[PDB]
């Protein structure tokens, strides 16, 4: 609908380049606009995080040219095809994407990174419960070792 | 000030829809624009993370219509009213919000998710110190068990 | 190239203020646009996270005025000069920045916070492996204590 450095904007705003924000990024999290509010399983959140594969990579020059970014800057993230098998809520199909040389990539996948970070919050909550359980099992051994 | 798919933009940029970014999101973190720099308490950061409640939810169709998003896509996040009692720095009141049916929601709350993720970084730093303390208490038991 | 509340936009989009997004932020993580895909060392990711320094701070009024943000709102983040020594992939030099009083700050540093959060994901994966190793060493002590 509104594209910066680009034509064919599927989403409300598409930025072919970097975004520099002085303030913060806000999202509507008010309860009064929600429904089907169910509790998450933090144990399942830690499992999906531990299966995820983080990679160092760089963008192909043919893609970086048509996307307004640099191919020489190192990147660190995830593979959308691998995350889709683990957390498909964080992956979307955005149709075709044409590179700078004319190569058309059909069914190009994008990733909602904030969804992964939210999953990481629940993973920390699970780690907090596991370490607290380990400290209890450690405390029984220490009290048993001084008797 | 500048709104996409929307009127009444309270903030510098309001996007009623999704944002697709090819590059990265940058923030001004230079020291020379900061003051009142105080150390954080990672122990307090882990406590606020462990109290937070992650929920699976979906947006009401009346809200999703007036916000340029879909009601059928599953979501995972936080309740702004619940985070405000835990981390009020991450919650802001944005005034009134009118749904697609005319229902006016006064004192609508938004959430800065990056503030929660930053809090999660300090929670990991606290978990790193707790597990290192547990390994020391484990190491004393193992060396005591071989004597 | 496109600036909101600002002149001199170095990047594709610069927002002097806050950004309110109804939907999600998406990034191109498709494998077919990647190269030099190497595995990350989660042990190195936990080390860089544990060295990082989180601070509470507020923006100087002279900077907040020229950036479209408030100086009275509390902030929590990182020092770009300190992160650059730890994770230089997350820091960029954006040239000169002039405050509201005329003070020119040369070599102003910005931070990609999502790069830090991605690093935090690998830190959780390392904590998951350490706690699992501690539970094994605890389990040997418990089975040895009942013989």
């Amino acid at each position: 609908r509104v594209g910066i450095n680009t034509d064919r904007p599927d989403e409300a705003l598409v930025v072919h380049g970097n975004v520099k924000v002085m303030g913060s990024l806000m999202h509507p999290a008010d309860l009064r606009a929600k429904e089907h509010v169910q509790e998450v399983d933090t144990t399942e959140q830690l499992k999906r995080i531990s299966r995820m594969r983080l990679v160092h990579y760089r963008y192909k020059p043919e893609f970086a040219a048509s996307a307004g970014i640099e191919a020489t800057a190192p990147e660190t993230g995830v593979i959308a095809q691998e995350v889709k098998e683990i957390l498909p809520e964080a992956v979307k199909d955005t149709g075709d994407v044409v590179f700078a040389n004319g190569k058309t990539i059909e069914n190009f996948l994008v990733v909602n990174k904030e969804r992964i970070f939210m999953e990481n919050v629940g993973a920390v909550k699970e780690l907090c419960k596991l370490t607290d359980n380990l400290e209890t099992r450690i405390d029984e051994l220490e009290r048993w070792s001084h008797k």
